[PDB]
């Protein structure tokens, strides 16, 4: 019927001087745009068919039409940045923003659908959507007392489109947006359903991805502990952005770390810290090195929950990017520790799997892992037992790989080498 058109055919329908008819070939145009295999959305643009449908947006006395040029519209904007182009410059976002106000959900729907891919191909088409008013109409959508009387498809739609109007740096969203959307988002990260928590989850951590005020204005509305809790979700797609968002606000201010640890969060770094999937254990460790970089109380809270044996570990044996982020943790460890701490670290064997690391590509990491050898040294001095220490790393051919360090290309690598050597071998 409206089955495998050709552009040419679309075209001729569309500028009939019939309604009937266009909406026939509008269809048409769906489906095409919506084939599996290579839809043909640069034809359909060079055809000028853009502002034919967005013209058709506004046909509120023909609501298919609406709906079918609309479901068009949205398989192009889903497409290139250059498409979403085509789209935003035919005039379709205000005429969608008008359509979140249609009495058929599932032309609305479309309508929040459109507009969150505007919205997601970045910053300026995300703020575009802003400034035309589009936050105020989709968080009314949601305005309800309970979200499960919702269709499922359409709040998880409303969830991923409010998600990219989070989305993006430089700049980030504008402020006044942010506050506006929050509370929804708070909302929707206490629903149970595993998509609408995934998207939310995601929408917080671009929120968290910013300066530490960006931070608090998400810390101030109380998520933590529900980010927390869905740390240790069984759903993949849940635990990683909440790890992601956790560990974004660990890179604000100690009082903003200090949330997440309140809230449980270290509990879940044993399952972290051995998770399969190796973004995930990267990602943990990273969170850890940020942590380890705060206060000594904080340390020491990494010490009470059983931890650093997992960071030996994860130094140990891992993929060699969350190796590095261990050595990053243990280096930050070993600045910031006591003495007590830092013997602690010692007794659960960081030495050996330290000076492993050593015979590693990364010039960058060669220089972390000899910070944290001189942090261990200054340790020891302050019990005179840099002698028992030099011989652990003697023991573990960690000599062998220092003393070849003094002939190293980087300066830095050379010139902290031959310093260990001298000191205390």
């Amino acid at each position: 019927g409206t089955v495998n058109w050709s552009v040419e055919d679309i075209v001729k329908g569309i500028n009939s001087n019939n309604l009937e008819s266009q909406l026939q070939a509008t269809q048409a145009a769906r489906k095409l745009l919506s084939r599996e295999k290579q839809p043909p959305i640069d034809n359909i643009i060079r055809a000028g068919l853009i502002p034919k449908f967005v013209s058709f947006l506004g046909k509120t006395d023909c609501s298919p039409i609406q709906f079918e040029s609309a479901w068009a519209l949205t398989n192009i904007a889903s497409g290139t940045s250059e498409q979403t182009k085509a789209v935003v410059d035919g005039g379709a976002i205000p005429a969608f923003i008008s359509l979140l106000a249609s009495p058929h959900a599932h032309i609305s729907e479309q309508a929040v659908w459109a507009l969150g891919n505007i919205a997601g191909d970045g910053s300026a088409f995300r703020d575009l959507v802003i400034k035309h008013g589009a936050i105020d109409p989709l968080l009314a959508l949601l305005a309800v007392p309970d979200l499960s009387t919702l269709a499922c498809g359409y709040l998880r739609n409303l969830t991923w489109t409010l998600s990219n109007l989070c989305r993006n740096k430089n700049p980030a969203p504008p402020l006044d947006a942010v506050e506006q959307i929050l509370p929804t988002l708070v909302r929707l990260l206490h629903h149970n359903d595993p998509e609408v928590l995934a998207d939310s989850c995601w929408a917080i951590s671009y929120l968290t991805d910013g300066p530490n005020e960006r931070i608090e204005m998400v810390v101030k509305k109380g998520v933590v502990p529900q980010l927390v809790k869905l740390l240790g979700a069984t759903e993949l797609p849940i635990v990683t952005p909440a790890l992601r968002a956790i560990g974004n606000i660990v890179t604000g201010t100690d009082e903003q770390t200090q949330k997440v640890i309140d809230a449980g969060a270290l509990a879940v770094f044993p399952s972290l810290l051995t998770n399969p999937k190796t973004n995930i254990q990267k990602e943990a460790t990273r969170t850890m090195s940020n942590i380890t970089a705060g206060r000594q109380d904080q340390i020491q809270q990494v010490v009470n929950h059983g931890l650093v044996p997992f960071l030996v570990g994860v130094l140990s044996k891992a993929d060699f990017k969350t190796q590095k982020e261990a050595a990053r943790a243990i280096t930050n460890y070993t600045s910031g520790g006591t003495v007590e701490q830092i013997v602690y670290l010692v007794h659960c064997g960081i030495i050996e799997p330290l000076m492993n690391l050593l015979s590693a590509k990364d010039t960058k990491i060669i220089q972390v892992i000899l910070d944290a050898i001189s942090n261990i040294f200054q340790a020891a001095e302050k019990l005179g037992e840099t002698e028992k220490l030099s011989i652990m790393i003697e023991e573990c051919g960690g000599l062998d790989k220092i003393e070849a360090l003094q002939r190293h290309e980087n300066e830095s690598v050379y010139k902290a080498s031959l310093n260990l050597i001298e000191k205390y071998f």
